[PDB]
């Protein structure tokens, strides 16, 4: 046999899984040549669909229908980017086939109809539902925090989570539904190891993934190497393609044994993601997924305008607060009443934890105590003077060698006055110091002998390792308010 | 009882054909109090449900069953607008229940399922299909094009055409997909009387609009009036809302028998519409006009933005055609030369069909002979020397008792230099002539009590009676880089 690499938690940040060479088997995999011919098939093929797909051969009537061939002669003869789906009776079961293309090959996935029609009709229009009322919210916490309930009504899934992710990557769950017995997860914070690179890719180019059954055992695709070039077939958009096992291992660990998963795509990058979680194999009808995906695609337009109004808004508020101190600052009797000013000052500028002024010697902290910090970040300044505006989110925590020290681990500043040291200051506090007031989301459970990891409290505590000591970090917006601000204050 | 209006052409477009007090026939409807109360109730309830719904009594589960009583309550007990559909076996039918509230009025409508789960679920996912389709389509002409044709191929109507309409509202077949032996409307236009002002009102307010059969007679409602408030039920939400005798007279004259529209609304207007016609009675199912409702919100958020990024685009190209302009006047020996160029001259700035340049006593024509025209409009602006820009779009026409005149319909002129008489002109010629060069969308067919105007033929003509003499107006888009180039104009 070929060399094979073992999945293990040291090498699975590059795990191939778009490349898996086998699929779950609740269907079969057909792979055809751009002229028709089969290339390879699921070793259930003959199960499944009651035929063989030798490679090599060409598909018949007598195996696949006509409908199947009229579909694929559309596909293989039609031009660019080709997906598309028909309803077909092989043997005695109803078969949803699902068809697409992919560097050059031709895919076809049968999928057993399981649910009666009725319901499938029924599920579509509550889907349709969702995707026509979520054009109604007016917030972005409102739309996930509705979708989600509305989401667990309709599915019925034991658990359903909203994910938006941060600037790293890190995931928050940010709302939920779930069955009364089931331990919550909102709040939880995961680190972007959790997701791989590869599967955020995935994640953002298909609009819905489902896992039929964790504890399943793939069936392979035979030949694994393509018979045309010597490279593995790309399962990239298969709806049946193979889980990692490392994250069967995860969901297993916490008890899940079925999940789908809604994308939400804003400016090309996953901006958010509905997890839903059950207790046992779950399957969802292919038209209803179909009705999940245009929702997908819905939800992510809604989500991104709504995103832009917000941060619009955000921009609109911050001109005029920034306008009205600019102003202020000539108009006020003393600079410091004005930038210090509890609610027109500087501190209602950028979000933060605290502020400092510092002007001709004169100080004065905003909502807490960082004189030393300030002084410090200017001795080091002074290695590098010419930094009129400073910026760092990873502050060194100093040793136990003083008893003051920079718990702010993050400093912005902006030089207004280089005559007498005019100095603005924002401080932020670290990003766990942040959150652990909340609670954590540690429990002990069986685990797997992949360790402790494997499990939503070790997820927590990779998170906390790779926040220790790092402040919520200043924003493209942060950053063009301060040098606007400075800008203005150039004049002043 | 009460006097009523007969309908006709003298009073049509006055007609209140939101309170038609009837419904077509194909359904049945229930008005109901914020209480549950009955209201009032079609006169075709028995029917088809088998109960009578009299004023002042309560639905019970007896009658319409415990889902439809369940989706009530959640309806009346909701807060805002309510809208939600449900299943369900009534007597001898399996009816899709559409319920709805509009004025604090809660309206129940009974629809039978015509069609099985089967053929129902590949119907919507060929409408979905187009949903997700309809994404990659990056212009709108394209997208028209292959939505008519897509549309006609699921729906299997006999004719399906986009209008688009202009600023003045008129409508233009751009799009069409028709039976081989059908007559051909393409390019056909007609005035905005053929859609007044509450049907463009319904059109953007409810985005599908079906007609099963134009032959229909109404089933009344009653009462006719609201007892709690003594007027007429505001059915404007209503898919069963009776159809203005008028349109049936129309489309019964174009031998159409039943008819579909999706709405296209943009910036709050009707920007376009979809409408399929058929040569008789043709019920599409709920399940898949809701599929074409989300269709509906999809196409016109991408038109949308397909028509703000084509704007943008326009900006762009007027802006660099504009400063090449301005460059190459500034580089030329002659203004002129630079000023009458037939790719970067004033024509190319502005779609015209002329133009004229003067200076200095200088005049020069672009594109034809425009200088009696630019005479007799200095001759108008010679009434009021301080006028240095001035457009029209209904220049008079001169009489037979001059062998020239102001043969152009519209002016667009701009003064750059008041003491050398500077002046720049775009004209356009009228805009049936304009038509003209691509055909005459006039034919006869048989006629109906109300005459020839509900003919197509007849509302071409009332469009030609409508434009004659008027070329197409100056948008803000052409007036806005007029005067920039007045301005640029004025610094060269
Ligand atoms: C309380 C719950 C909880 C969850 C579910 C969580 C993380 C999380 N993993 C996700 C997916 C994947 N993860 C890995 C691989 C790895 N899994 C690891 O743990 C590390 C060692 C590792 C690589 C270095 C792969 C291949 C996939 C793609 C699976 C596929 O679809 O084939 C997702 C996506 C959405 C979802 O599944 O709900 C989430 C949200 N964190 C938490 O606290
Ligand atoms: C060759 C084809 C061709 C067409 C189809 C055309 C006109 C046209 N009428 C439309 C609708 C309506 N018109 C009127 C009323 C008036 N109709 C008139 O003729 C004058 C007298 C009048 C009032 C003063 C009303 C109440 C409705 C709403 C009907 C309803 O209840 O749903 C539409 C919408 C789309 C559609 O119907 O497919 C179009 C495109 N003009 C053409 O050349």
């Amino acid at each position: 046999m070929t060399s094979i690499t073992p999945v293990t938690l040291a090498n699975c940040e590059d795990e191939p899984i778009h490349v898996p060479g086998a699929i779950q088997p609740h269907g079969a995999l057909v792979t055809l040549r751009a002229d028709g011919m089969v290339l390879a098939a699921s070793e259930n093929i003959q199960a499944l669909l009651g035929f063989v797909a030798s490679p090599g051969s060409y598909l018949t009537q007598e195996q696949v229908g006509p409908e199947v061939l009229r579909m694929l002669e559309e596909g293989l003869t039609g031009n660019g980017p080709w997906s598309n789906s028909v309803e077909t009776r092989i043997g005695e079961h109803l078969f949803d086939v699902i068809g697409h293309s992919y560097k050059e090959v031709f895919y076809l996935e049968f999928e057993i109809r399981t649910a009666d029609t009725l319901s499938i009709t029924s599920f579509t229009l509550n889907a349709q539902r969702i995707i026509a009322q979520v054009q109604l919210h007016n917030d972005t916490a409102s739309l996930l925090s509705n979708v989600t309930d509305e989401l667990r009504r309709m599915t019925g899934y034991d658990r359903v989570m909203a994910y938006r992710f941060r600037h790293d990557d890190s995931g928050e769950v940010v709302a939920e539904s779930r069955r009364e017995d089931l331990e919550s997860y909102l709040g939880q914070r995961y680190p972007a190891s959790d997701i791989p690179a590869q599967a955020r890719r995935l994640y953002i180019q298909n609009p819905i993934r489902l896992i039929a059954d964790v504890a399943y055992t793939p069936m392979r695709v035979f030949p694994a190497l393509n018979p045309e070039t010597n490279e593995s077939f790309d399962l990239s958009y298969s709806v049946l393609r193979s889980v990692s096992p490392i994250h069967c291992e995860y969901l297993t660990n916490m008890g899940v044994r079925a999940s789908m998963s809604i994308s939400i795509v804003v400016g090309g990058k996953l901006w958010g993601l509905f997890s839903c979680h059950h207790m046992s194999p779950k399957l969802i009808p292919y038209p209803v997924r179909m009705s999940f995906q245009i929702f997908s695609q819905v939800c992510s337009a809604i989500v991104e305008r709504l995103e832009q109004g917000r941060i619009a808004e955000l921009l609109r508020v911050s001109t005029e607060r920034r306008l009205a101190l600019a102003r202020r600052a000539r108009d006020a009797d003393d600079l410091f009443g004005a930038l210090a000013h509890p609610d027109d000052g500087i501190a209602a500028l950028i979000p933060c934890d605290g502020a400092l002024v510092m002007l001709g010697g004169r100080t004065l902290s905003i909502r807490g105590d960082f004189e030393r910090q300030a002084g410090n970040v200017l001795q080091r300044l002074q290695r590098d003077p010419e930094r009129d505006i400073y910026h760092t989110d990873n502050w060194p925590q100093p040793s136990e060698d003083s008893p003051d020290g920079g718990d702010c681990c993050g400093v912005l500043a902006i030089r207004f006055h280089r005559q007498e040291s005019g100095w603005i200051f924002w401080f932020r506090h670290e990003e766990v110091h942040r959150i652990r007031w909340g609670g954590k989301p540690e429990k002990l459970l069986t685990i797997g002998p992949s360790g402790p990891r494997l499990t939503p409290r070790g997820s927590f505590e990779a998170w906390e390792e790779v926040v220790r000591g790092h402040s919520t970090p200043w924003s493209e917006t942060d950053l063009a308010i301060a040098e606007k601000l400075r800008l203005d204050l150039m004049e002043l």
